[PDB]
């Protein structure tokens, strides 16, 4: 029977968290809207356990599907450190890693390590919020711009009917945020009530107005769905056409501000080096967050932005069918290192492994059979590839180097 020519020897993971309650509930958010968003079961912010059900299933998959090609044994435990965790140090990151680990290995006691200090934020997942580096705001501002046409009102122009939509899940006409408005001479309308500028500084980036909120509750909505909640938007989200229209505007705000390469490089360079050396051979050895690397298997709990930022760095594009989040919770960025058994050449394979609004919708259980979707991705800089479409590892290593800002590594 025909053999597989490319052995499976190392895979990293960065993952966003799962399901979470929302981060905030400001009187913006209600101003929008007459109606009462729903209450969620655990603080803002935080995973809630159907959340980490949803990540422990994708934790059950890859325990099979790395089974599969033998990179981890189909019983026991792993050996130690044969699968290294580790977390930003938020409560729903480092809950992520811990649904992982449990689908991954039941009753295994698997190490989530965090940064030391966890009332502090960790650069490894931002070194821009921690100042590691800086921005360049005259440089990021013209690109920020001139991937939004020129100006963010031709960009949000052209996503209307987009708004329109989400005006209509709100009932945005009988909000106070219009009642109460002053210019009733004419229609109310969110891009026009909450103009949207674009924030520069050293250390982060923003769009303020419709452009924030929109994709911030357009992602809340999606939540809701995820969760589980009887009828997430008030009902008013009845087909999948509508969850796409409306989950664009949350997708255009990324592209704007988190791939945008002048961003995305500097604020993916720490997950960028980390990546890199976890991938490349090399003798084993205790490092950072006390983990011993190169290792089998490497899980990095995340977010969406770290997601997008990567994409953007490494000019890695993709969209996921069923999934009208690009970078939805639980969505995985997977890095694979597999060595041609020819002639023992290192090649890196990059993926999306997500599951799709209707398979957390139903908390469907995953397994080989009845798996998550994922979309094989391909590295626009590479050059050198084998048969399978892989990049080689001499490739790979070419375009984190040329994509890291060295001001940016830890
Ligand atoms: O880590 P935080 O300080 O709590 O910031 C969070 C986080 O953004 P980051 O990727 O920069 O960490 C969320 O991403 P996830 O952890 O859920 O993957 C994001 O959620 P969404 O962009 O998907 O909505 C949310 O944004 P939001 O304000 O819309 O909740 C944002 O909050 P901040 O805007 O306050 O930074
Ligand atoms: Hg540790
Ligand atoms: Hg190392
Ligand atoms: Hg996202
Ligand atoms: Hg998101």
């Amino acid at each position: 029977q025909s053999e597989p020519e490319l052995k499976l020897e190392s895979v990293v993971i960065v993952s966003r968290a799962g399901v979470r309650a929302p981060t905030k509930a400001t009187q913006l958010m209600q101003d929008v809207t007459p109606d009462a968003w729903p209450t969620w079961p655990v603080k803002l912010g935080w995973l809630t356990p159907r959340g980490g059900e949803l990540i422990a299933y994708l934790g059950h998959y890859q325990r099979q599907r790395l089974v599969a090609d033998g990179l981890l044994a189909k019983k026991g435990c792993p050996q130690s450190g044969q699968v290294a965790i580790i977390a930003d140090v938020d409560e729903r990151t480092r809950k992520t890693g811990e649904a992982f680990a449990a689908g991954l290995a039941p009753d295994c006691a698997i190490t989530v390590h965090t940064q030391t200090d966890t009332s502090s934020p960790d650069p490894l997942f931002n070194p821009l919020k921690t100042g590691v580096c800086q921005l360049d705001n005259a440089n990021v501002t013209d690109a920020i711009l001139s991937r939004a046409g020129g100006s963010i009102a031709d960009f949000t122009g052209h996503r209307q009917t987009a708004f329109r939509e989400l005006e209509r899940v709100l009932n945005f006409p009988q909000s106070n945020l219009c009642l109460k408005r002053e210019k009733q001479d004419e229609s109310c309308s969110l891009t026009q009530a909450l103009p949207s500028e674009l924030k520069v500084s050293a250390d982060n980036v923003s769009l303020t107005g419709a452009v924030s909120l929109a994709s911030m509750l357009t992602e809340i909505f999606l939540l809701q769905q995820a969760q589980g909640m009887p009828e997430p938007g008030w009902g008013r989200i009845t087909d999948s056409h509508q969850w796409n229209t409306l989950l664009s505007l949350h997708n255009a705000q990324f592209y704007l501000l988190q791939r945008t390469p002048e961003v995305a490089r500097s604020r993916a360079t720490p997950l960028l080096d980390l990546i890199k050396t976890a991938l490349t051979p090399h003798p084993p050895q205790k490092q950072a967050y006390g983990v011993t690397l190169p290792t089998s298997v490497l899980f990095i709990a995340g977010h969406d932005t770290n997601l997008a930022n990567l994409g953007g760095a490494l000019e890695l594009n993709w969209t996921l069918p069923g999934q009208p989040d690009n970078t939805p919770p639980g969505g995985e960025l997977v890095f694979e290192r597999w060595r041609r058994l020819s002639d023992n050449s290192q090649w890196i394979q990059v993926s999306l492994v997500f599951q799709t609004l209707q398979q957390m919708r139903d908390k469907t259980p995953l397994s080989l059979n009845t798996p998550p979707g994922e979309v094989k991705l391909t590295l626009a800089g590479c050059e050198e590839r084998n048969a399978q479409g892989m990049c080689s590892l001499a490739g790979f290593t070419q375009i984190v180097n040329e994509a890291r800002i060295p001001a940016c590594s830890l």
